[PDB]
């Protein structure tokens, strides 16, 4: 389809919305790569190479932490070596810490910030380099890095709404090669970070202006959108899919 | 067919990016009626409609001004009469009166508001008596209603930014229904009001991410994301399709 | 006495927010003329003057229906006849008119366009010509221009987010000659419209960050903050004095 | 007297905007402990201390590296030792590295991170456990957090639009004890980080409302502004100081 001979590094694809970004990018004939973490992901991973290459596309699972740096950009220079150079690069793996102002600790100020912050600045760094003019980037952010809402997510809102400074950076720094740079903010959205049937989910529905959370095909076609011909013009923006959480 | 058995209304569908939105829109497989003004479009809007038809889709013109309320009311009564309660409703029909400060006239605010503010209103409310649940209200706005950027557009980004705070309540007002209410921001787009190649195109450009006007495409595609199942958690919005004009 | 020697113009400072604004701007030192609607009001509205004169300051209480674009330019033409050209423009009447979307009428369409949007634009214009340089035009919004939150607020939201992209454009339009345009936006403050004990007062509180109805004080201060020395490098902006109810 | 008995925080409060803000809150009457880094400000940072209390204010400056946790940390618990449990916090001091996004170095990354975003956040931290009820917390952020305007700004664009979230959050957490969280957005302001007669300041005056830099008062203003009786129900808020750079 449109996105036919082109090539797509998805972090966090193992498993929610990565894997239903990953999903929809291949059906759209995106070769692809994507990174894991957790030991327990490993065989949903192989599953899902396994999945990809029985509808004729390319496919690499690569673990790495996104924690880790260096790890990162390793995995996205194996994966411009065995795909060639990528076209599409979607930030997707994150963290959510939560919890009162005063128990936060620098672990999880650090593991928060390296994993939503650093990470896919450095994926961005390693991609851009070899990225064909008219490529995409795409982060995905978070409807708390515009409005916090409640109390209790003041580093998970801090590490997202630094995404959107640095995406309208990046709209700047790579325009005149054609390539855009969108950050994508997903409402409540039924996965395991999230659950719709949490303890807490019915207080969080009853501010959304749809009664109801999202679900991860929400994400990938907003996703697939900015991936394909018709994102061609999109770039610096912000994409609310929050069910009107912000209206 | 992701619009098969939908009905669309597109006010200004006779050129420029309406007319790009209504192609579209029929592409995807909407039964589609539009309005015009000028009677100088109607051998244009009526070719428009065999070329619909040609392609085994149903269509209607309508002249109706945007700046009188029953016209727009009695446009949407007789789309509403002929193909059906309509599932997207796309306010388009805009215009442009800038210049000095001093030198604005009341008549240019009259038709400024009139026009780019209440005949969507009027549309909408008209719509939305008999709009099936999961519908559609996409608005048209500017990238001008988010930063003016320059002297001499006050009063056009005045009537812009006023449907920002319509939209967001619309989402607000209609998401127990499952309609979606979203504006579209364009940057500049190659059309009749504003040509690519107009002398101050030059240095509009240069203030742009990515080096170059859009084209009427680019806001179609971003009207039929929104119009078709993709779009289904996307609600009160702004989205901006404006080469990074904003970044 | 940051404010000896200059001019202020608002309307509705009869009471409420408006009432607080002339007072403090008098404190201030300014010269005061405003406006008030209700012949109910005339007995409050020279009773204020009267206080103004008594601490030595020039006032001048004007009768001007903000539905009358009409009776506003002579308000502020008769301000300038009595005091001089404006420095500092205040435009504070507003309506708010709420409820179900199909219930709106187009008198509650026409009423809502020409107090909230339709006035400011016609005293700025009234006013602009002979403002002296530095001087400063601000327009009251409201926390629902930004975000709608609930629902039947529609009308209301479009008619003050039509105050960001106004104000935009004038600072753009005037800033050569160091005017600057900002629009304020209240939230939840106790006065007749929006009382701190209405039956409904309750659930808003619970959605603020601070826990409480703020005051018109609040909005006097950020205004006194604007007209004077300290805001002359502020244009343009939109300022929440809302009790982070966007947060 | 408005900030009479109380303790004012400012780190990096020896010269440029931090300077201009100890010597305004000092005015304003609090007591002040401030920051600094390098050894060659210890004589500029001394002074300054003797100057506030040649004017009856106690006052200390602490030589803290923001890039290092302990030593901010370290800072604000001896300034509350000494003067006194902070009612102000001020979050000043930053670095701005800008340029090609391919040339951005593991340095630039962890030192613009550390600086910008982890030390307000570990200064918060401890400030906050015995933050007075009714205190204030402001960020300086930037102009660039918002809009980045052009290319080379990227890193330094998502350190800043970090504390946007930071900022909203701190609100929510904090608002139940009358404490308030805001962030001003600086325009190009004339100091050593960003000299008025810089060779790029004359394209970036151009894009402004104002037609001139800014000066140190006016970013002092606002946080004085904030700091006071009318900042009371201001929170969660980014207040733009910035010459219509945005508009
Ligand atoms: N779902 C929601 O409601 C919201 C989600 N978001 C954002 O959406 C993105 C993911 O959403 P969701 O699918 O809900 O998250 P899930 O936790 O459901 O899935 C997480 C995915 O991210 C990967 N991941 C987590 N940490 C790391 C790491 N350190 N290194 C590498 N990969 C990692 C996981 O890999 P493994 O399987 O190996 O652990 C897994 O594939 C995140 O950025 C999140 O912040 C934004 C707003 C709300
Ligand atoms: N193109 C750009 O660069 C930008 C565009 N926009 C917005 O995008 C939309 C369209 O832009 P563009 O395509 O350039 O506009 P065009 O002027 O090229 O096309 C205008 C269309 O609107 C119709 N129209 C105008 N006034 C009325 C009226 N009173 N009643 C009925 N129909 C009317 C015309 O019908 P007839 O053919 O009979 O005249 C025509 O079909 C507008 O909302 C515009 O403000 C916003 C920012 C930038
Ligand atoms: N109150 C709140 O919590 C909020 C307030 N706002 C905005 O703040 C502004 C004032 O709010 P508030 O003071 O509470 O409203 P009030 O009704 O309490 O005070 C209204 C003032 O405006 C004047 N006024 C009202 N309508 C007109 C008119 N058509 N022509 C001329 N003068 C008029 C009245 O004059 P008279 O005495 O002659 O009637 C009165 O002095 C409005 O623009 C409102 O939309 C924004 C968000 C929330
Ligand atoms: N000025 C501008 O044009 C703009 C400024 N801003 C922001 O405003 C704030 C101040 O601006 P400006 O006054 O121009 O900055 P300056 O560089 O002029 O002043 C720097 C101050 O920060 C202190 N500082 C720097 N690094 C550290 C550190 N690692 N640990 C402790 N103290 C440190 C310095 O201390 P020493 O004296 O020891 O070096 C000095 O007091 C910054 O956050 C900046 O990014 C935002 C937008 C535009």
């Amino acid at each position: 389809q449109n996105l036919n001979g082109k090539v797509a590094f998805v972090t966090g694809g193992s498993r929610g919305i990565g894997a239903a970004i990953v999903r929809r990018l291949a059906a759209d004939g995106a070769d692809i790569a994507f990174t894991y973490v957790s030991a327990s992901s490993k065989n949903v991973a192989t599953a899902l190479v396994q999945e990809l290459e029985a509808k004729g596309r390319r496919a690499r699972a690569i673990q790495a932490d996104s924690a880790d740096p260096a790890q990162v950009r390793q995995a996205v220079e194996q994966a411009i070596v065995q795909l060639g150079p990528v076209d599409v690069l979607v930030n997707n793996a994150g963290i959510f810490l939560a919890g009162p102002l005063g128990e936060v600790t620098l672990d999880d100020y650090e593991r928060t910030m390296n994993i939503n912050v650093r990470a896919p600045f450095v994926a961005i760094q390693a991609a851009q380099a070899s990225m064909p003019d008219g490529g995409r980037i795409i982060n995905i952010g978070s409807c708390l890095a515009e409005r916090a809402g409640r109390a209790g997510v003041t580093l998970y809102a801090a590490s997202k709404s630094a995404l959107l400074g640095m995406t309208r950076g990046l709209a700047r720094d790579l325009g005149a090669r054609g390539i855009t740079a969108n950050v994508v903010h997903p409402g409540p959205i039924d996965t395991d970070m999230n659950p719709a049937d949490g303890e807490r989910s019915g207080e969080l529905v009853a501010v959304l202006s749809l009664p109801h959370y999202g679900e991860v095909r929400d994400i990938a076609g907003m996703v697939a959108f900015l991936a394909g011909p018709d994102g061609r013009y999109v770039t610096g923006a912000s994409l609310a899919v929050d069910g009107g959480f912000a209206a």
